[PDB]
């Protein structure tokens, strides 16, 4: 370990991974530090759900998730216990223990609100839904020109595509995604599209989705290597970045504070150019640990000499979810085109379809799926074959229905009673929306609590804004329920309901982008480039400074590629000596 | 991959990576096949519980767990869901779904049974207690001569402790340790003896204990390389052992069938030695699956030709559980040498105690860390550090209490309701029992279900056996009623209970050990190999054929230590080429 | 059932168990105020929650 | 088959039901109000032998039924309120509100 890089990055998920890509590439000695550690096999940072046995047990991921997700903030517990042993210790108040925070008003809360600490971030657990924010959701990188903006973000998007390698087409031969796909696109024919949710992932084979995450984006190994002897890249996981050193002048920063978690070694680190993309929640943490912004409870009568709108403005989506159980009659419509000859389990039993016929309603792929499956499994009820794929399908936010949408299936840990529904018969709803940036909206940092590794403890002041943001998560909700019933009924356990604030784990405009320090309200500008410093950068979705309803990840690489062109325009990279 | 190999060995678990150790370090050129991948970081097969955020948030660690263990047999569900909207597809009957095992009867299953596919196997979660078995619970290796029986088995324990670094020192100075273990010493004065639970894991600071694993006993790297240039050995990841291919006279093992999971492609591995240690369960899979015994559902009228014991005489243990609260006068007890004046939070609060003082009822170490902690957190209420480790308390099974005990703290995810209760006051009670070989009891595989790999359906055929079974079940849970009420009453949520049959993983006896195959209804003898065949060995609980109480792996890496001594007298290395 | 529909709790303290997952447009409570016949004079650990 | 032991409770002068001067009850009555905890002493000691107790002998009888395993009950559940208005000779020196013919 040098102590001298020309670019450092905090943080390794798709994010900081991206910047990686485009600075090792282009020449520059890259550092990057993890606070956590190595932990998705050979491929560093790669996506946890690729084993053999996750996809042949997908519900068991939902442990992998819950398993790193640890919770931002945590209000005192209330919880009266009132059935101990007479003789056991008990307490006269409901003190701070167990790691809850004593700032958080339990009122106020994004409970549901979560970090990662592990190589790869988020990346390695998430489900992979890249769709692009229309003009309506997303920040201008070009102002008083519509086509120049368009222009600007269709190449950045497509670049950003090709990182993750977002495609449209893995579930394509699915019965169940096109039998959800095909109804939906007849009952809102003439006023909605639907398609394949945009997924970064490659198939394999029929049984194995090769799901993308920060290793597509750059692999992570040092270099340089025998497949690149010219690249300088080092990565230092369990490591903790604790400050950015700012000069007196506050033009520059001139070193990062690092805390290396296994040695417990403290150094400072240098380079020409300061990037962080540690997360919405733990960069802005960085920065207010680092002297910008405010520490401690907002204080309107102290405004911050640097950032001051840093950790306000912050929107988090409503999230709604169902499950419902396909109805009969598209259950029905799966075997619609077979001619069914006798008794199952009987002697004659046929089953058959005649290829290529034109009162077919089924593509021949489909019929010879069904056939086998009901011929070769006579004892099962239902023509959906056992290993048939799951529905990956989006109506994508619009002005009538400014929400994104999910009618699919991922990972779910299901109960009892509902394990006795046959999982073929299941489709997942969520439908998520967007939120007006609003100052009062914030993340702040106490200063007095920490958290676990002693840094000031993050404190949400969080509501969903009054007006058009609860307007439409109401009307979101009632959409969900219309087009839900179109598929099928409820499936009990999991009726209609909003989930815990911030759940949904899409937080943005913790540091917020805009054209004008002052006048937009905002922390960094389109080179996501710190006000008022030549050489710190910020990246990830607390850039994002629009209320939004799709999955944010690639709109926050997008502007991690324009920021890396910055970067290159400015900062000539070190002589590989 | 090569085609031949001096040794293959299936499954890449502790009891595995024992032969792995033992062959390798010997000069045999060495092949290990896992159905599973790596995913524990760098090194490979290590504990998962090893990372700063595991250490941090020790709970989250369930997760971990849960996400790995697949359930053995799920017996058909019967739930009644009858309130799904009318348009919703319905069941007329209880079919086959969700991957549950028709053959299984519900009444006689072990429901908690789950097996682990990853490299370093169930060692990358597990507990690490590895406690030795007293003469009541343990196999013979020497008949005639307890003497000699009793000097074999600690030779072999030793050097099982050694590969294992088992201890019983790395929780000596925690306050709540002691303060538990202080307790039961007096209470059970001239009755029983307590001590720390052996633990397989060494502590490398006050907040970190790296835990051993199946990587501790062997590192998992391929060989040759800079460390041991003269070394062979190669891990074959994603790779499901099918079956072993017999002779037809039965007497020796002429190839290992394979199933390239990546590539999807079948192929045949030559060995001079084939060794089984892929668990309990999938080690009787992997016979069955090759001939041995009889596939089916058992039946007298046809008794199996080869290995007739097999899958019959299987043990579980019975497991109790309950948590406690700490007791007033315990917690109470632990600042017993404290003056204490003033009030907390003035500055007049003074706690102080005199250092080496007689009349002092804890150690110089314990009233220091007291002290501090009352002393810098005056709004606390609790005399016991935030970061005092866990107890880590046992009495060892004997005649007049025959169960193993575990009085500690484990990872576990606690209720809201509970989350109310400091955890420093929250003991965990394990009581475990010893089961009767039975011959009634079984592991059988269906000629008709398969699994997720395709491979025979496990399914039990189990009951705790009357008499002494039963009857010590039940006064263990007394006992545990009992003993546990001396450190506090119930935690509410956490109250006295018998876990779901094979949740406690401790499964042994499916392919059983003995000095004669008809005398001693077993499968394999002393040194490991199965009767009847030159070159083949098992490894793991499944050998072992007694009753016992106490964790079972150390036991079970002693046996195959053993088998590793038969092996080297009894093949050559090839020479190094 | 009968006995439980005839016994009446004596004092209930103030209730603070939260719902964060009511919809936006719904009303909500910016405290824990006094509500359905909750006694604010108890003190939720040591009362009697069982008399009734 | 149920299992119920029930403890004896030492009176406590700090133990106590008053009623509110400001708050009312559904029938306009002054809202009763408790300050309890069982006392440290004897009757927690006992509390907790009660429990092994029943422990202990139902196991005679048969293993516990999953879902009512053994517990303490809520406070007060059992109904079997005392000492609120309790009976003594002298209303001083046994701190009493009634006499043995139970007159005030
Ligand atoms: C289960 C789940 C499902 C999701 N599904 C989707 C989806 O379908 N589509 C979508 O767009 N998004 C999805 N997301 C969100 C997505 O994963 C995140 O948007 C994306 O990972 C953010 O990238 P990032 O690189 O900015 O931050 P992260 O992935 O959060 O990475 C930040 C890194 O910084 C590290 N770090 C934190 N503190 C420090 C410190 N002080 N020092 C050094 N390093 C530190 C962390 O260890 C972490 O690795 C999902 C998230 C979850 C977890
Ligand atoms: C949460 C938990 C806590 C535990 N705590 C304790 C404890 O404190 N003390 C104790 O003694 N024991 C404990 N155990 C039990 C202990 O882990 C096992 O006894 C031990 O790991 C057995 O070692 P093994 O090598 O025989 O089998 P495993 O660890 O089960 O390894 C078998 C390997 O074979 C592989 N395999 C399976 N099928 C195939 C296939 N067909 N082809 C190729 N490979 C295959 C599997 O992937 C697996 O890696 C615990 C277990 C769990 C999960
Ligand atoms: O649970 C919330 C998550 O669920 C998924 O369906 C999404 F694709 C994500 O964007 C999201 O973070
Ligand atoms: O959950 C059951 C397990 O719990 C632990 O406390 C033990 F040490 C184990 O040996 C066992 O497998
Ligand atoms: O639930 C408490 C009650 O339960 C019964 O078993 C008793 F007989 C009573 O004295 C008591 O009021």
């Amino acid at each position: 370990m040098d102590i001298k890089y020309d670019v450092v990055i905090v943080g390794s998920g798709p994010i900081g991974c991206t910047y990686a890509r485009e600075l090792v590439g282009a020449g520059y000695k890259v550092a990057m530090f993890d606070i956590g550690e190595i932990d998705s096999g050979l491929k560093i940072g790669a996506h946890k759900k690729n084993t053999v046995e996750y996809q042949k047990n997908i519900d068991k991921f939902v442990n992998v998730i819950q398993g790193q997700l640890m919770s931002v903030s945590v209000p005192v517990n209330t919880l009266v216990v009132d059935t101990l042993s007479p003789t056991s210790w008990q307490a006269s108040t409901f003190f701070v223990r167990n790691g809850s925070n004593p700032e958080q008003d339990p009122l106020r809360n994004l409970s549901g609100q979560a970090v990662t600490r592990v190589v790869g971030g988020m990346s390695t657990a998430w489900t992979c839904a890249t769709p692009r924010f229309d003009r309506e959701q997303r920040p201008l990188l070009v102002k008083d020109d519509a086509d120049a903006d368009d222009a600007e973000w269709d190449r950045l998007y497509t670049k950003a595509e090709s990182y993750f390698q977002t495609g449209t087409d893995q579930f394509k031969e699915s019965i169940r995604h096109n039998l959800v796909l095909n109804k939906l696109t007849e009952e809102y024919k003439g006023q909605r599209d639907f398609q394949q949710i945009p997924l970064a992932a490659t198939r394999r084979s029929p049984t194995f989705v090769e799901w993308s995450s920060a290793n597509t984006v750059f692999d992570l190994q040092n270099r340089p290597n025998t497949d690149a002897p010219e690249e300088r890249f080092n990565l230092f996981p369990a490591v903790a970045c604790e400050r950015v050193v700012r000069n007196a002048l506050n033009s520059e920063i001139e070193s990062l504070h690092i805390h290396d978690l296994i040695s417990g070694d403290r150094f400072e680190i240098k380079a020409d150019v300061y990037v962080l993309t540690a997360g919405a929640v733990h960069n802005t943490q960085l920065l207010v640990n680092s002297g910008f912004g405010q520490l401690g409870r907002p204080n309107p009568a102290n405004p911050p000499e640097l950032l001051p709108s840093l950790g306000s403005y912050i929107t988090e989506q409503s999230l709604v979810f169902c499950q419902t159980v396909m109805s009969t009659e598209l259950i029905d419509s799966v075997k619609s085109d077979m001619t069914i000859r006798g008794t199952p389990g009987e002697l004659t039993y046929s089953v058959t379809y005649t290829p290529g016929a034109s009162t077919n309603k089924h593509p021949d792929w489909w019929n010879e799926k069904v056939k086998n499956h009901m011929m070769q499994h006579q004892e099962d009820p239902l023509p959906i074959p056992f290993e048939d794929p799951e529905p990956q399908v989006t109506t994508l936010f619009q002005p009538s229905h400014p929400w994104h949408t999910q009618i699919h299936r991922d990972a779910f840990s299901y109960g009892a009673v509902q394990q006795s529904i046959d999982s073929r018969l299941i489709v997942d709803w969520r439908f998520f929306g967007r939120t007006e940036p609003k100052e009062e909206n914030k993340l702040w940092f106490s200063d007095k609590i920490t958290d676990a590794y002693n840094m000031p403890q993050p404190t949400f002041d969080f509501r969903f804004p009054a007006g058009r943001t609860s307007k439409e998560a109401e009307d979101m909700m009632t959409d969900m329920c219309v087009m839900s019933a179109k598929i099928g009924g409820f499936l009990p356990g999991s009726l209609p309901q909003f989930m815990e604030p911030g759940l949904v784990l899409h937080l943005g405009g913790t540091h917020r982008m805009g054209f004008d320090e002052k006048e937009d309200n905002c922390c960094v500008n389109t080179d996501s480039r710190v006000f008022g410093f030549k050489n710190l950068f910020l990246g990830g979705c607390g850039n994002i400074p629009t209320a939004y309803g799709a999955n944010p990840t690639l709109t926050a690489m997008s502007l991690a590629i324009k920021s890396c062109e910055y970067i290159k325009q400015n900062f000539t990279p070190s002589p590989f000596t």
